[PDB]
């Protein structure tokens, strides 16, 4: 659902913050990383980086490209 958020500290670093918890986290937590993944392939996106660690998704079936996850809304 929406166990984890995204949040700034002190000096603007970028890290995940469980809510469901109060816990917190830097790295994204495989069940972070296992939904988007999941939501790809229903509609055939899939995920991968570039030299300069740009992270960009992209469709083998319509070659289409985008640099974030499309919205995916309540199916």
């Amino acid at each position: 659902m929406s166990i984890w958020k995204e949040a700034k500290d002190a000096s603007g670093r970028i890290y995940y913050y469980n809510t469901l918890t109060k816990k917190s986290t830097w790295e994204k937590p495989k069940e972070l990383i296992s939904q988007e993944e999941l939501l790809l392939r229903e509609n055939g996106w899939k995920a991968a980086k570039t030299a300069d660690g740009k992270v960009y998704y992209y469709n083998p079936t319509t070659r289409e490209t985008s640099w974030t996850i499309p919205a995916f809304e309540k199916k």
